[PDB]
Protein backbone atom coordinates (compact mmCIF):
# COMPACT_ATOMS: atom_id res chain seq x y z
CA UNK A 1 0.00 0.00 0.00
CA UNK A 2 0.95 3.86 -0.25
CA UNK A 3 -0.20 5.58 3.06
CA UNK A 4 -0.45 9.97 2.41
CA UNK A 5 0.40 11.50 5.05
CA UNK A 6 -0.60 15.16 5.01
CA UNK A 7 2.28 17.79 6.87
CA UNK A 8 0.75 21.26 6.88
CA UNK A 9 3.30 23.55 7.33
CA UNK A 10 4.72 27.64 7.07
CA UNK A 11 7.08 27.86 4.58
CA UNK A 12 7.01 30.02 1.80
CA UNK A 13 9.20 30.27 -1.38
CA UNK A 14 12.54 28.66 -1.51
CA UNK A 15 12.28 27.45 2.40
CA UNK A 16 8.95 25.84 0.80
CA UNK A 17 10.94 24.19 -2.16
CA UNK A 18 13.31 22.77 0.35
CA UNK A 19 10.64 21.07 2.46
CA UNK A 20 9.04 19.56 -0.81
CA UNK A 21 12.49 18.28 -1.90
CA UNK A 22 12.73 16.37 1.31
CA UNK A 23 9.43 14.81 1.19
CA UNK A 24 10.59 13.64 -2.68
CA UNK A 25 13.12 11.80 -1.51
CA UNK A 26 11.66 10.43 1.34
CA UNK A 27 8.87 9.58 -0.88
CA UNK A 28 11.52 7.80 -3.11
CA UNK A 29 13.38 5.74 -0.25
CA UNK A 30 10.12 4.98 1.91
CA UNK A 31 7.37 3.68 -1.46
CA UNK A 32 4.88 2.45 0.89
CA UNK A 33 4.24 6.20 2.74
CA UNK A 34 3.81 9.23 0.97
CA UNK A 35 4.35 12.41 2.80
CA UNK A 36 2.60 15.52 0.81
CA UNK A 37 3.37 18.83 2.06
CA UNK A 38 0.66 21.52 1.99
CA UNK A 39 1.84 25.30 2.91
CA UNK A 40 -1.09 26.73 5.22
CA UNK A 41 -0.08 30.47 5.99
CA UNK A 42 2.20 32.15 8.39
CA UNK A 43 2.64 30.23 11.97
CA UNK A 44 -0.48 31.84 13.75
CA UNK A 45 -2.49 30.86 10.59
CA UNK A 46 -0.94 27.09 10.91
CA UNK A 47 -1.76 26.53 14.33
CA UNK A 48 -5.47 27.52 14.12
CA UNK A 49 -6.19 25.50 10.88
CA UNK A 50 -4.29 22.50 12.45
CA UNK A 51 -6.40 22.89 15.25
CA UNK A 52 -9.47 23.52 13.72
CA UNK A 53 -9.38 20.95 11.27
CA UNK A 54 -8.40 17.94 14.36
CA UNK A 55 -12.01 19.04 16.07
CA UNK A 56 -13.62 18.02 12.99
CA UNK A 57 -11.68 15.02 11.70
CA UNK A 58 -10.03 16.11 9.13
CA UNK A 59 -6.53 17.03 10.95
CA UNK A 60 -3.15 16.44 8.69
CA UNK A 61 -0.65 14.38 10.51
CA UNK A 62 2.40 16.11 10.85
CA UNK A 63 1.96 20.14 11.61
CA UNK A 64 4.96 22.53 11.87
CA UNK A 65 4.33 25.09 14.64
CA UNK A 66 6.30 27.71 15.94
CA UNK A 67 8.43 27.12 19.54
CA UNK A 68 5.66 29.69 21.20
CA UNK A 69 2.77 27.49 20.37
CA UNK A 70 4.46 24.27 21.92
CA UNK A 71 2.17 24.93 25.32
CA UNK A 72 -1.21 25.33 22.90
CA UNK A 73 -0.43 21.88 21.50
CA UNK A 74 0.52 20.22 24.75
CA UNK A 75 -2.92 21.98 25.86
CA UNK A 76 -4.74 21.13 23.09
CA UNK A 77 -5.50 17.53 23.25
CA UNK A 78 -4.97 16.97 19.73
CA UNK A 79 -0.99 15.88 19.85
CA UNK A 80 1.12 12.28 20.13
CA UNK A 81 3.85 12.83 21.55
CA UNK A 82 6.97 11.96 19.08
CA UNK A 83 8.32 9.88 21.06
CA UNK A 84 5.03 7.62 21.55
CA UNK A 85 4.74 7.57 17.44
CA UNK A 86 8.30 5.49 17.12
CA UNK A 87 6.96 3.50 20.35
CA UNK A 88 4.11 2.36 18.89
CA UNK A 89 5.36 2.09 14.44
CA UNK A 90 7.85 0.32 16.55
CA UNK A 91 10.95 1.98 15.51
CA UNK A 92 13.97 2.20 17.62
CA UNK A 93 14.22 6.19 18.35
CA UNK A 94 17.50 7.63 20.10
CA UNK A 95 16.79 11.06 21.51
CA UNK A 96 20.42 11.61 22.73
CA UNK A 97 21.30 12.38 18.67
CA UNK A 98 19.47 15.62 19.54
CA UNK A 99 21.76 18.90 20.22
CA UNK A 100 20.57 18.52 23.54
CA UNK A 101 19.57 22.62 23.52
CA UNK A 102 17.64 21.84 20.62
CA UNK A 103 15.47 18.91 21.19
CA UNK A 104 15.32 20.32 24.91
CA UNK A 105 13.01 22.91 24.28
CA UNK A 106 10.07 20.27 22.67
CA UNK A 107 10.50 17.47 25.51
CA UNK A 108 8.77 15.96 27.80
CA UNK A 109 9.48 17.67 31.76
CA UNK A 110 8.96 14.54 33.64
CA UNK A 111 10.34 11.90 31.07
CA UNK A 112 12.86 13.58 29.13
CA UNK A 113 11.21 12.16 25.90
CA UNK A 114 10.04 14.12 22.83
CA UNK A 115 6.75 16.02 22.43
CA UNK A 116 7.38 16.94 18.92
CA UNK A 117 10.44 17.23 16.87
CA UNK A 118 12.89 20.08 16.21
CA UNK A 119 12.68 21.31 12.50
CA UNK A 120 13.84 24.66 11.50
CA UNK A 121 15.64 26.11 14.76
CA UNK A 122 17.86 29.33 15.22
CA UNK A 123 19.55 31.39 18.33
CA UNK A 124 20.65 34.74 18.07
CA UNK A 125 24.54 35.39 17.26
CA UNK A 126 26.86 38.39 17.06
CA UNK A 127 27.73 39.85 14.08
CA UNK A 128 30.37 42.17 13.29
CA UNK A 129 32.41 44.25 10.60
CA UNK A 130 35.67 43.12 10.36
CA UNK A 131 36.96 45.48 8.41
CA UNK A 132 35.01 48.02 10.85
CA UNK A 133 37.20 46.19 13.49
CA UNK A 134 40.65 46.93 12.24
CA UNK A 135 40.05 50.32 11.83
CA UNK A 136 38.65 50.74 14.83
CA UNK A 137 42.24 48.93 16.55
CA UNK A 138 39.75 45.99 17.42
CA UNK A 139 41.52 42.76 16.95
CA UNK A 140 38.92 41.38 13.95
CA UNK A 141 39.21 37.76 15.49
CA UNK A 142 38.23 38.63 18.77
CA UNK A 143 34.72 40.06 18.85
CA UNK A 144 33.45 40.81 21.81
CA UNK A 145 32.55 38.27 25.27
CA UNK A 146 30.90 40.48 27.10
CA UNK A 147 28.31 43.03 27.44
CA UNK A 148 30.95 45.64 28.75
CA UNK A 149 33.33 44.55 25.86
CA UNK A 150 30.71 45.29 23.78
CA UNK A 151 29.67 48.64 24.70
CA UNK A 152 33.08 49.69 24.74
CA UNK A 153 33.35 48.44 21.08
CA UNK A 154 30.62 50.17 19.91
CA UNK A 155 32.35 53.61 21.42
CA UNK A 156 35.16 53.07 19.50
CA UNK A 157 33.39 51.96 16.18
CA UNK A 158 31.50 54.93 16.56
CA UNK A 159 34.05 56.78 16.38
CA UNK A 160 36.17 55.62 14.02
CA UNK A 161 33.31 56.58 11.33
CA UNK A 162 30.50 53.76 11.79
CA UNK A 163 27.26 55.17 11.86
CA UNK A 164 26.22 52.69 14.41
CA UNK A 165 27.78 50.78 16.66
CA UNK A 166 25.32 48.26 17.82
CA UNK A 167 22.38 47.34 16.45
CA UNK A 168 19.61 45.17 18.18
CA UNK A 169 16.14 44.19 16.45
CA UNK A 170 12.27 44.08 17.13
CA UNK A 171 12.97 40.86 18.71
CA UNK A 172 13.61 41.94 22.20
CA UNK A 173 11.51 38.85 24.02
CA UNK A 174 13.67 36.87 22.16
CA UNK A 175 16.91 38.34 23.23
CA UNK A 176 15.67 38.91 26.77
CA UNK A 177 14.66 35.14 26.89
CA UNK A 178 18.27 34.02 25.61
CA UNK A 179 19.69 36.55 28.11
CA UNK A 180 18.26 34.88 31.27
CA UNK A 181 19.28 31.18 29.79
CA UNK A 182 22.78 32.48 28.41
CA UNK A 183 23.45 33.92 31.78
CA UNK A 184 22.11 31.16 34.13
CA UNK A 185 19.06 32.84 35.31
CA UNK A 186 15.55 32.34 34.83
CA UNK A 187 12.89 33.61 32.78
CA UNK A 188 10.22 32.21 34.52
CA UNK A 189 9.38 29.92 37.69
CA UNK A 190 9.00 25.95 37.79
CA UNK A 191 12.05 25.87 35.47
CA UNK A 192 11.43 28.28 32.92
CA UNK A 193 7.69 26.87 32.86
CA UNK A 194 8.43 22.96 32.39
CA UNK A 195 7.35 22.01 35.89
CA UNK A 196 3.61 23.82 35.34
CA UNK A 197 1.19 25.96 34.51
CA UNK A 198 1.36 27.94 37.69
CA UNK A 199 5.03 29.38 36.63
CA UNK A 200 5.49 32.90 37.41
CA UNK A 201 7.77 35.20 35.35
CA UNK A 202 11.04 36.13 36.43
CA UNK A 203 12.70 38.14 33.81
CA UNK A 204 13.13 41.46 36.46
CA UNK A 205 15.70 40.72 38.57
CA UNK A 206 19.01 42.46 39.04
CA UNK A 207 21.22 41.16 35.90
CA UNK A 208 18.26 41.52 33.36
CA UNK A 209 17.57 45.20 34.38
CA UNK A 210 21.39 46.09 34.07
CA UNK A 211 21.70 44.45 31.19
CA UNK A 212 18.43 46.91 29.70
CA UNK A 213 20.30 49.63 31.93
CA UNK A 214 23.28 49.31 30.03
CA UNK A 215 21.63 49.20 26.29
CA UNK A 216 20.06 52.49 27.40
CA UNK A 217 23.15 53.81 28.35
CA UNK A 218 24.65 53.25 25.26
CA UNK A 219 21.71 54.20 23.32
CA UNK A 220 21.91 57.54 25.52
CA UNK A 221 25.18 58.08 23.78
CA UNK A 222 24.51 56.89 20.32
CA UNK A 223 26.17 53.41 20.68
CA UNK A 224 22.94 51.80 20.75
CA UNK A 225 20.14 51.82 17.79
CA UNK A 226 16.81 50.12 18.55
CA UNK A 227 15.40 49.36 14.82
CA UNK A 228 12.10 47.69 15.62
CA UNK A 229 11.10 47.24 11.94
CA UNK A 230 11.25 43.26 11.24
CA UNK A 231 14.88 42.45 10.01
CA UNK A 232 16.10 46.08 10.42
CA UNK A 233 18.99 45.49 12.44
CA UNK A 234 20.22 42.61 9.98
CA UNK A 235 19.59 45.22 7.44
CA UNK A 236 21.93 47.61 8.86
CA UNK A 237 24.51 45.76 9.66
CA UNK A 238 25.01 43.79 5.87
CA UNK A 239 24.34 47.61 4.82
CA UNK A 240 27.07 48.70 6.60
CA UNK A 241 25.35 50.71 8.83
CA UNK A 242 26.20 49.19 12.08
CA UNK A 243 29.16 47.47 13.00
CA UNK A 244 27.49 44.95 15.07
CA UNK A 245 24.40 43.39 15.61
CA UNK A 246 22.66 40.52 17.65
CA UNK A 247 20.48 38.80 14.99
CA UNK A 248 19.01 35.24 13.78
CA UNK A 249 21.58 32.79 13.38
CA UNK A 250 19.36 31.73 10.05
CA UNK A 251 20.44 35.44 8.83
CA UNK A 252 23.71 34.14 7.88
CA UNK A 253 22.86 33.64 4.23
CA UNK A 254 21.43 36.99 3.95
CA UNK A 255 24.15 38.30 5.47
CA UNK A 256 26.59 36.43 3.51
CA UNK A 257 24.41 37.37 -0.01
CA UNK A 258 24.40 40.89 0.43
CA UNK A 259 27.44 41.81 2.92
CA UNK A 260 30.45 44.26 0.85
CA UNK A 261 32.79 43.50 3.55
CA UNK A 262 33.98 40.82 5.51
CA UNK A 263 31.83 39.96 8.29
CA UNK A 264 32.39 37.72 11.35
CA UNK A 265 30.23 35.37 13.60
CA UNK A 266 30.77 35.17 17.44
CA UNK A 267 29.18 33.87 20.06
CA UNK A 268 26.25 36.18 22.13
CA UNK A 269 27.68 38.50 24.70
CA UNK A 270 27.03 37.49 28.08
CA UNK A 271 27.14 39.39 31.09
CA UNK A 272 31.00 39.94 32.55
CA UNK A 273 29.52 40.13 36.44
CA UNK A 274 26.97 36.63 35.80
CA UNK A 275 28.74 33.96 37.47
CA UNK A 276 27.14 31.26 35.59
CA UNK A 277 27.55 33.04 32.41
CA UNK A 278 28.06 31.61 29.30
CA UNK A 279 25.55 28.91 29.60
CA UNK A 280 23.43 27.87 27.08
CA UNK A 281 21.58 29.76 24.50
CA UNK A 282 17.53 28.31 23.86
CA UNK A 283 15.97 27.77 19.59
CA UNK A 284 13.44 29.36 18.06
CA UNK A 285 11.74 28.93 14.97
CA UNK A 286 9.51 25.51 15.15
CA UNK A 287 9.07 22.12 15.48
CA UNK A 288 6.88 19.10 13.91
CA UNK A 289 3.89 17.87 16.22
CA UNK A 290 1.96 14.50 15.03
CA UNK A 291 -1.93 14.66 15.31
CA UNK A 292 -3.84 12.10 17.11
CA UNK A 293 -6.51 9.70 15.61
CA UNK A 294 -4.47 8.19 13.21
CA UNK A 295 -3.88 5.03 12.08
CA UNK A 296 -1.21 2.55 12.57
CA UNK A 297 -0.11 2.92 8.70
CA UNK A 298 0.10 6.49 9.62
CA UNK A 299 2.09 6.84 12.43
CA UNK A 300 4.43 4.70 10.42
CA UNK A 301 4.98 6.38 7.86
CA UNK A 302 5.40 9.73 10.66
CA UNK A 303 8.32 7.55 12.38
CA UNK A 304 10.12 6.89 9.29
CA UNK A 305 10.00 10.74 7.99
CA UNK A 306 10.77 12.15 11.09
CA UNK A 307 13.56 9.50 11.31
CA UNK A 308 14.66 10.72 7.61
CA UNK A 309 14.56 13.90 8.52
CA UNK A 310 17.40 13.63 11.49
CA UNK A 311 19.59 10.90 9.35
CA UNK A 312 23.16 12.89 9.21
CA UNK A 313 22.88 13.39 5.59
CA UNK A 314 19.63 15.15 5.59
CA UNK A 315 20.26 16.88 8.68
CA UNK A 316 23.46 18.37 7.36
CA UNK A 317 21.87 19.23 4.31
CA UNK A 318 18.89 20.59 5.31
CA UNK A 319 20.92 22.91 7.54
CA UNK A 320 23.76 23.87 4.47
CA UNK A 321 20.76 24.73 2.65
CA UNK A 322 18.80 26.55 4.71
CA UNK A 323 20.54 28.49 7.07
CA UNK A 324 18.97 26.55 10.35
CA UNK A 325 20.64 24.97 12.92
CA UNK A 326 21.62 21.51 12.70
CA UNK A 327 19.30 19.41 14.82
CA UNK A 328 21.68 16.80 15.73
CA UNK A 329 25.60 16.44 16.56
CA UNK A 330 26.18 14.31 13.69
CA UNK A 331 25.17 16.80 11.32
CA UNK A 332 27.08 19.53 12.37
CA UNK A 333 30.04 16.98 13.08
CA UNK A 334 29.37 15.78 9.00
CA UNK A 335 29.44 19.24 7.94
CA UNK A 336 32.09 20.22 9.57
CA UNK A 337 34.05 16.79 7.65
CA UNK A 338 32.96 17.94 4.73
CA UNK A 339 34.04 21.44 5.01
CA UNK A 340 31.31 23.79 4.20
CA UNK A 341 32.29 25.95 7.58
CA UNK A 342 35.89 27.02 5.25
CA UNK A 343 33.27 28.00 2.80
CA UNK A 344 30.78 29.38 5.24
CA UNK A 345 33.15 30.99 7.78
CA UNK A 346 30.90 31.76 11.15
CA UNK A 347 28.25 29.27 10.02
CA UNK A 348 29.52 27.18 12.75
CA UNK A 349 29.33 29.93 15.97
CA UNK A 350 25.90 29.28 16.42
CA UNK A 351 25.68 25.07 17.70
CA UNK A 352 29.26 25.97 19.02
CA UNK A 353 26.64 28.45 21.46
CA UNK A 354 24.10 25.84 21.59
CA UNK A 355 26.49 23.21 23.18
CA UNK A 356 28.54 25.85 25.44
CA UNK A 357 27.66 24.27 28.30
CA UNK A 358 25.11 21.39 29.29
CA UNK A 359 21.79 22.72 30.07
CA UNK A 360 20.59 23.64 33.63
CA UNK A 361 17.05 22.60 34.52
CA UNK A 362 15.65 26.25 33.95
CA UNK A 363 17.77 26.65 30.66
CA UNK A 364 16.58 24.09 28.35
CA UNK A 365 13.94 26.25 26.56
CA UNK A 366 10.81 28.17 27.50
CA UNK A 367 7.22 26.67 27.93
CA UNK A 368 4.47 29.41 28.45
CA UNK A 369 1.05 29.50 27.77
CA UNK A 370 0.19 32.60 25.31
CA UNK A 371 3.51 33.59 24.73
CA UNK A 372 3.10 35.02 21.57
CA UNK A 373 1.42 37.64 23.67
CA UNK A 374 3.89 37.87 26.70
CA UNK A 375 6.41 38.57 23.37
CA UNK A 376 4.31 41.71 21.92
CA UNK A 377 4.47 42.34 26.24
CA UNK A 378 8.00 42.50 26.78
CA UNK A 379 8.50 43.86 23.01
CA UNK A 380 6.75 46.84 23.69
CA UNK A 381 7.62 47.54 27.38
CA UNK A 382 11.27 47.39 26.58
CA UNK A 383 10.60 49.59 23.92
CA UNK A 384 9.58 52.11 26.43
CA UNK A 385 12.77 52.24 27.87
CA UNK A 386 14.30 53.14 24.42
CA UNK A 387 11.98 55.57 24.39
CA UNK A 388 12.95 57.03 27.87
CA UNK A 389 9.04 56.74 28.90
CA UNK A 390 10.22 54.04 31.62
CA UNK A 391 13.44 53.06 33.20
CA UNK A 392 14.98 49.57 32.87
CA UNK A 393 13.25 48.31 36.16
CA UNK A 394 9.78 49.72 35.98
CA UNK A 395 9.10 48.36 32.27
CA UNK A 396 10.56 44.72 33.36
CA UNK A 397 8.24 45.27 36.36
CA UNK A 398 5.60 45.85 34.26
CA UNK A 399 6.04 43.65 31.58
CA UNK A 400 6.03 40.37 34.32
CA UNK A 401 2.91 41.51 35.70
CA UNK A 402 1.19 41.93 32.48
CA UNK A 403 2.44 38.85 31.58
CA UNK A 404 1.86 36.88 34.69
CA UNK A 405 -2.00 38.26 33.76
CA UNK A 406 -1.46 36.11 30.36
CA UNK A 407 -0.14 33.09 32.39
CA UNK A 408 -3.11 32.92 34.79
CA UNK A 409 -5.71 32.91 31.82
CA UNK A 410 -3.75 30.15 30.23
CA UNK A 411 -3.40 28.39 33.28
CA UNK A 412 -7.07 28.76 33.91
CA UNK A 413 -8.03 27.86 30.45
CA UNK A 414 -6.62 23.83 31.35
CA UNK A 415 -8.95 23.48 34.31
CA UNK A 416 -12.43 21.51 33.70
Amino acid sequence: SVTTIPFWHSMEGELGKEVDSLAQRFNAENPDYKIVPTYKGNYEQNLSAGIAAFRTGNAPAILQVYEVGTATMMASKAIKPVYDVFKEAGIQFDESQFVPTVSGYYSDSKTGHLLSQPFNSSTPVLYYNKDAFKKAGLDPEQPPKTWQDLADYAAKLKASGMKCGYASGSQGSIQLENFSAWNGLPFASKNNGFDGTDAVLEFNKPEQVKHIAMLEEMNKKGDFSYVGRKDESTEKFYNGDCAMTTASSGSLANIREYAKFNYGVGMMPYDADAKDAPQNAIIGGASLWVMQGKDKETYTGVAKFLDFLAKPENAAEWHQKTGYLPITKAAYDLTREQGFYEKNPGADTATRQMLNKPPLPFTKGLRLGNMPQIRVIVDEELESVWTGKKTPQQALDTAVERGNQLLRRFEKSTKS
